[PDB]
């Protein structure tokens, strides 16, 4: 890895990878900033390679066409050898790990609830046993998928409530869901990743996360299968974690920058 | 893996692996129950192997003597070919990753704050900026080591307050720390792993976790370097997670079974 150059696939997603706020055009890696940009910088420092950030062209993380065997997104880019590393808010999942390899996690998370502050609602269970408060998710997102496939009775009942609701509780973006909570006066809760919720609550003091996590998953760096660099990056992630550098990066991007 | 018999090394730790509360004597794997006991059951069903649970013979997780280079604990059992898998509340660490392989995590955790319910204390930063509420940790434990070694200013400040408080804010057991919170009328908060906090707050209805995690870490299954089971077990853990089986196991042992 010393004196090598890697292509890093990523995806625009706040605050992991973002276009910098400057009217002056920026070139190459310089146009981007965020937690993932800083993470690959720290990994490249420890291991001494150069890299080039390329946004994934189809703007997708990676899903499998069960019928055709066809992948899209960042996963496809690794499998086609157009990227050496995928560094993003990319979840380690069973389906993806059949096609690519993942490092140990650099961030942990789970589905949770975004709601208004100062209510009696304390848990998913308080939502499910009632009908006045509506709740939804990003249409066709990973949170919607979790509820669709859950066989935990509480969440199966919640997906049932979600699909049976009219007008529609699903949103076309997470900023639309956040607005629906912010303007809903308690009539609407939004389901998304806990990391996304933290980012929102840092910037909207009337909003809060309700309860804990409804599932447990992680973001890791994905590599082509049997990549010769996964094991070296694993050690770097654990070192950065233990030194507190990942905690600093999270504080920086969730609480300091905007 | 179909038709082989694996040795699993583990360690008594609530609610991961506990001796069953029976007066009838129990043999073999029968003697044990818990989250980790149920997890190895699930993995063995999927991959089709038999297994023997053996408690680690020195009662240790696995630390490296830097001077000598000797491993102890569950890590030693794997590396001496006396266990095939280590399945416990075993943290994935840099030092261990240099000697063994780890699966992807089956559980995520971090240091957090155990306190009384319904105060305006919301974060470690709120504790650090005041002096009335004292806070401590298990003496000699990983949480205390986390604070000792931290280079984040909040936690350096907390560590300075902890070492200088009189009477000592440190405890000989987590149970002692929990009791100090419970009986303290808000005068004491206890720092420990978020998994331990959740076990307590499920059984102590006046207590809560305050804030989120001050560090990050995970438990994973460890194998000898290059084992042909790491990658098969990785897929099992991810499948169990997504099917909801790991959520069910957590409810069972944290929110349903009390003793063990
Ligand atoms: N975690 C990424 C997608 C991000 C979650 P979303 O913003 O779609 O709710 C993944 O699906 O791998
Ligand atoms: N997590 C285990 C040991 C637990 C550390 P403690 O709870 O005694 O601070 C390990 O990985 O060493």
């Amino acid at each position: 890895l010393k004196n090598k150059t890697l292509v890093v696939t990523t995806i625009l997603s706040n605050p992991y990878c973002m276009r910098k706020e400057s009217a002056i055009p920026l070139s190459g890696n310089d146009q981007f900033e965020g937690y993932a940009v800083d993470l690959i910088h720290e990994i490249s420092k420890s291991l001494g390679f150069n890299y080039k950030i390329q946004l994934v062209p189809d703007g997708s993380y990676g899903s499998l066409n069960k019928l055709t065997g066809e992948w899209n997104g960042m996963i496809r880019e690794l499998l086609e050898q157009r990227a050496d590393l995928a560094i993003a808010d990319l979840t380690i999942t069973f389906e993806r790990e059949q096609a690519v390899d993942f490092t140990t996690p650099f961030m942990n998370l789970g589905v949770s609830i975004l709601y208004r502050k100062g209510t009696p609602i304390e848990s998913a269970e308080d939502l499910a046993k009632q009908t006045r408060i509506k709740y939804g998710a990003l249409k066709g997102g990973s949170t919607a998928a979790f509820f669709r496939d859950s066989k935990i009775s509480t969440y199966q009942r919640m997906w049932s409530f979600m699909e049976s609701a009219r007008p529609s509780v699903f949103t076309a973006s997470n900023g639309e869901g956040v607005e629906r909570v912010a303007k809903g006066k308690g009539s609407y809760a939004f389901l998304m990743e806990s990391t996304s919720i933290e980012y929102v609550t840092e910037r909207n003091c009337e909003l809060t996360q309700v309860g804990g996590m409804l599932d447990t998953k992680s973001y890791g760096i994905a590599t082509p299968p049997n990549s010769p660099y996964r094991t070296a990056i694993n050690s770097v992630i654990l070192k950065l974690q233990e030194e507190g550098k990942l905690h600093i990066l999270k504080t920086k991007w969730w609480k300091e920058k905007r």
